[PDB]
């Protein structure tokens, strides 16, 4: 029992209200969308603090976000039970959207009605060339065909999901004032218990550069009785089964103005429904954020010191965590000039109270006994 | 040997009827004469590109290019090429070499200048106060912890080598001897040549502006024949594999140009040689068709049959793929600029077949 979780209400797009972080200057914070419940926060860092993020990024030294993948996918189904379920409207036919539709099949790499195609043409899986494979077609190849082109596949960091360069930073006892004020500003903007705040992953920078994008994403995996979060989870490091990130919100930092491209973009933000049907489709791939940005429903446009932040779930009715907020969609647009910079904390809560309740007080059972 | 058969382009737009299959007719267009580029539709059959596509994925793909590991006041005047006490972006996006690979733009300058405060005005040009109180450490360490994309990159591709001598495919060998037909050159000259280089563009891929050979010193050694060695390619051949749904182009950014200047190639705000850019501003385009070569020649006639200097005009790059992949392969004809070299070494050569 940790008590019910703050929830900011959005009252409606456009709200404004001034809310007291510094005791020097006045913030003010703008409803952007209530689905996902997404708020904007103009002059949260300043421009110094801005510029020594960057700095602290890359003094430690960034690496790649996504390693390029060198192999096919592997997770136990016959090739017809896969048919089944990738033909989403059962006509016997896999249309384009419905291969778009399960990206994990490209095991890293992002999928778009070119690649896919490209590849039929290698493996000659499409001898119509329609772009489409009916159920003989797919019943005709040899799947050792697919993962032996998905083997030798050679690409840029521009055909991943995710193509950016990234490091971690400390912000507890033991790091510069600078970054340890804007975590207690963090907590006093989300008023969220201490313990949730300063238990959550470190502050993640990410260097976006020309050419760079992230595709669209959920920040936080679905909640099932038997899904394991990382931030609770006793060990160090596993490969356990169920294991996923739990983060409650995400609050993201412009470290720098963008001369071209880098948007924030939330496809389907406030839309009436969400429907992947209209999400994903042969000739327009709402979650292409290196295609499709200026299709999208919602963009925020970089601007130095600017905090953007949101829920990645909705309530559970009872204040706690209930299931994601499949509207919290979002990806970085393409970076068509210079370099973007941004900063992201997560705030990590366990879907189920009780365990981020051992988590929490035994946490500070560690802390008195080391 | 014989003086080199450099064709003429007589003028833009001219098109001459050329039989080098006897199933069909083949047509050269002129497309520029700065530098001397023709256009061939239809050289290649759609098999063929197939086929090349479908080797060169067998071989495997590796980058294109791997990502980088005097006084001051000899570097200022160096630079100061307007010799205005002055550092312009323009001066510094002049040489690319000192990005040790990155590709330069006015963009990533200023944010190192930002990085290590050379700019404390920050109108983006260095002043020689600005510029001595300086230290080469900072930006040399800079570098050092600089990681970037490949699109940040001069070269941002992936490719490969496809061997066309005796014992290759038999599609293969047939395409060199297409394209000495086409060039009317020897076939010493032709068969001693770098073997065929396959390129993959994925989606975002990029080649800026370049030539695609050094300049001519009396010290310089061919490659194909270490102090001061160089790439000598007489003529590039290129072949387009397959049509690119977006993007993709091949710019050459002064073509026919009245003049040749540095000074309007390069600007502040304008860098032609950018081909993620700036494409659409350059004077000549070549849209990618399945199955179309374009071949031109590096480098100027010498006025006696042999290899002048180098043409800057030939300038050219790889214009940005926005949508799908961009396959093509190209094939570079290696000549000596000194005819003694070509000479020995193609009659040596000619040792070494007889010899085994
Ligand atoms: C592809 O091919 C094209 C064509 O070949 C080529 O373009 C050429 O590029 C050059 C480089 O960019 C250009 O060079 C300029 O020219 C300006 C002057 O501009 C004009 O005059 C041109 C010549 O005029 C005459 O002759 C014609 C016949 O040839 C005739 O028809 C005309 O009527 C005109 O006639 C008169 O003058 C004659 C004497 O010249 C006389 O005999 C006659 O009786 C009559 O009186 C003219 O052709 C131009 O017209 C074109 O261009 C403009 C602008 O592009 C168009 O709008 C227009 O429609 C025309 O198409 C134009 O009218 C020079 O001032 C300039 O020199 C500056 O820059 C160079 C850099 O190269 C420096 O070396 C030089 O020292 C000087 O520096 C200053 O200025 C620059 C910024 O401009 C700064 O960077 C410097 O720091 C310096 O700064 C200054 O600071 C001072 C104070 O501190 C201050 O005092 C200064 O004002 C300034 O602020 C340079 O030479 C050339 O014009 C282009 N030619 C054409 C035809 O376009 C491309 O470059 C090629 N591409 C590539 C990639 O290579
Ligand atoms: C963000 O939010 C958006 C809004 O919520 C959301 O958009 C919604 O998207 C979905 C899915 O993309 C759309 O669903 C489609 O609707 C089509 C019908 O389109 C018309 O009708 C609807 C509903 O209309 C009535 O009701 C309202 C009130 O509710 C009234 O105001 C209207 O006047 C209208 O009135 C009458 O009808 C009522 C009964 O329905 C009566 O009660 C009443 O008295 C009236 O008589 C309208 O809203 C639509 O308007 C929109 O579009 C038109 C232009 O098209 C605009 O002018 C207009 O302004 C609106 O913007 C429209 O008029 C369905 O046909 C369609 O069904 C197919 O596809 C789905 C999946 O996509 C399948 O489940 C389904 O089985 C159908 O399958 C076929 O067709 C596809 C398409 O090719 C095939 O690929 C497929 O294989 C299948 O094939 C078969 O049929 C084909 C022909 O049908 C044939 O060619 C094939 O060969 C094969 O046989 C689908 O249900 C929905 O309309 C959108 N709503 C709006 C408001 O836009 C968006 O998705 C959200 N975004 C995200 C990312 O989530
Ligand atoms: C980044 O861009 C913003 C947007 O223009 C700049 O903000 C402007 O000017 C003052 C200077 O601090 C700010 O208080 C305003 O909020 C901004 N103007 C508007 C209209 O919003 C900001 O200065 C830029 N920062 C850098 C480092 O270039
Ligand atoms: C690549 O694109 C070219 C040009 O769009 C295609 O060529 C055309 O070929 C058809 C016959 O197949 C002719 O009817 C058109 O007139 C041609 N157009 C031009 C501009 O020459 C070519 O078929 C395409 N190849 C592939 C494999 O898609
Ligand atoms: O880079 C952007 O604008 C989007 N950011 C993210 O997706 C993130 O790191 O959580
Ligand atoms: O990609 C293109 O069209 C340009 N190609 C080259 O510069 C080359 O490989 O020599
Ligand atoms: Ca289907
Ligand atoms: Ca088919
Ligand atoms: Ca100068
Ligand atoms: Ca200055
Ligand atoms: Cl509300
Ligand atoms: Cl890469
Ligand atoms: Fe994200
Ligand atoms: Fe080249």
């Amino acid at each position: 029992t940790l008590g019910p979780l703050t929830r900011l209400e959005g009252i409606k797009v456009g709200h404004e209200r001034k809310v007291q972080l510094v005791t020097d200057r006045d913030h003010f914070i703008r409803t952007l969308s209530l689905k996902p419940l997404l708020f904007e926060i103009p002059g949260f860092l300043t421009d110094e603090e801005c510029r020594l993020i960057i700095h602290l990024a890359q003094m430690k030294g960034l690496q790649r976000s996504q390693i390029l993948p060198t192999e096919e996918y592997e997770e136990q189904v016959s090739q017809l039970d896969l048919f089944r379920l990738l033909d989403q409207n059962r006509d016997g036919h896999l249309q384009l959207r419905e291969v778009l539709a399960q990206t994990r099949l490209g095991n890293g790499w992002w999928m778009t009605p070119e690649s896919i195609q490209e590849m039929y043409a290698a493996i000659k899986a499409d001898p119509d060339g329609d772009g489409v494979l009916s159920l003989q077609e797919f019943s005709n190849m040899d799947l050792r065909d697919f993962h032996k082109y998905m083997r030798s596949h050679k690409a840029e960091s521009s055909e991943l999901v995710r193509n950016s360069h990234h490091t971690w930073l400390y912000q507890g006892e033991g790091a510069h004032h600078i970054m340890r004020a804007i975590r207690q500003r963090v907590l006093r903007l989300t008023r969220l218990s201490p313990e949730i705040v300063e238990l959550s992953e470190p502050l993640q920078v990410v260097r976006y550069g020309e050419g760079g994008h992230y595709h669209a994403h959920v920040d936080s995996g679905p909640v099932y009785p038997e899904t394991i979060c990382s931030h609770t989870k006793l060990v160090a490091n596993e490969s356990v089964p169920f294991e996923t990130s739990c983060r409650y919100m995400t609050v993201l930092f412009y470290l720098n103005n963008v001369t071209g491209g880098g948007e924030t973009v939330f496809p389907v933000a406030d839309n009436r429904t969400y429907d992947e049907m209209s999400l994903i489709q042969d000739d327009v791939d709402l979650r292409d954020t290196r295609r499709h940005c200026d299709k999208g429903n919602l963009r925020v446009k970089p601007q130095q010191g600017t905090a953007v932040f949101w829920y990645n779930y909705l309530p559970d009715g009872q204040g706690w965590v209930g299931d994601v907020d499949d509207y919290s969609l979002h990806g970085g647009c393409l970076v068509t000039r210079g370099t973007k910079w941004i900063a992201n904390n997560w705030i990590n809560v366990d879907p189920s109270r009780a365990r981020q309740a051992l988590f929490q007080q035994e946490m500070a059972r560690l802390a008195r006994e080391g």
